[PDB]
């Protein structure tokens, strides 16, 4: 239920998420 497109954003959000 999670499109591959969000993976990109997810990864970017992640970087900003932990810091």
């Amino acid at each position: 239920f999670l499109p591959i497109i969000i993976n990109l954003k997810a990864l970017a959000a992640l970087a900003k998420k932990i810091l």
